[PDB]
């Protein structure tokens, strides 16, 4: 299947998966969602991170909900970074989600829980 | 795991999950992908299909590839289709990938042979 | 602003052209760009996505139908050209706005009679 | 066409907000739409997606830096706001081009110094 393909761990060298950190003030709940914040992921034309979408899957839930999606759509000047901030509201708890793409490594996602 | 969330199985009264029909000439590939071309699924404000994207995983191929993403973004009037076609130039032989969102029911997935 | 940046023309084919067929209330719409004339497809240059409007008659604002990304410009190569379908029973315009990763937006339209 | 729809008046806040932060080639984007006075944000009333454009001072054409969708309505509630990252040495003007499900598009520019 197409999940298969899904990884969640690194292989030396590149950097792929998506790191999830948030901040909460009561219902709003600040996230951040990045790909090689550190040892950047190559970023060119040929080789790059496209988008990053954020789930959320809330206890007692079937199905995880899409937050939003961000594109990264320039590769040369600007030179786009595959790390933005979402902002949300809820009263639930639950877990997040990171599902990104490389356009030549495919999907690779993460989690974090939502306390 | 958001990768275990997907779903390849629809359940009884409600379909989920992506049909993917191509044609192919020579190296030109012709792809409709859909979800409930027969027996509609809800299309509402509040549920309906968003998107569905179309991978192309090319045998003696490591990771699959991304080819086109449609968003269905209204659901009033128009009544926009969880429906389309893509088209893409490629001489490989491989496996085809659909994933849709519900956007209530999460993420859905399927898979056809390029023959 | 950014709306004196969207073109109708060319350079190199660009301007998005919308080819649609009637059944009814459903509209089966095709949005293509260089559908004669290719324009380049490569990941320096290409046509990145479409995003097609309808603004019915006797409605204030333009209704985005649906948005189209043609994300692989290698190989596979994805063609900039789709085909959405949608149910409505008005009529009016359709607008369909192209952009190209180095030659920015481009704009047309095409009344849904 | 396109063009003439986009607005920039005052819906009920439409109109999205720019602010950046800047640190060397580094530009932090934050791009919003009512953080003041709420927009609705229902599954039928919402800001559905804002796009950021950068167009170089010395470029004919505006890039499209990023874009992000805010795609649940009701709990969670995604705020139509979001923060881009995108490195340039240049300077110039940016646009952010935002689409409301019954308003339509609307647009904003700030200068980048
Ligand atoms: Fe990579
Ligand atoms: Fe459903
Ligand atoms: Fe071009
Ligand atoms: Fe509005």
């Amino acid at each position: 299947m197409l999940k298969e393909t899904i990884r969640s761990g690194d292989w030396k060298g590149e950097k792929h998966v998506p790191v999830i950190e948030y901040e909460r003030e009561g219902d709003l709940v600040k996230v951040e969602v990045s790909v090689g914040k550190e040892i950047p992921h190559p970023n060119t034309p040929e080789h790059h991170i496209a988008w990053i979408e954020l789930y959320f899957h809330p206890e007692g839930g079937q199905f995880p909900i899409l937050v939003g999606r961000v594109e990264f759509t320039n590769h040369s000047d600007p030179l786009t970074e595959p790390r933005a901030v979402f902002f949300f509201k809820t009263s639930k708890k639950g877990k997040l989600y990171a599902l990104s793409y490389c356009n030549i490594h495919g999907l690779w996602e993460n989690e974090v829980q939502l306390e």
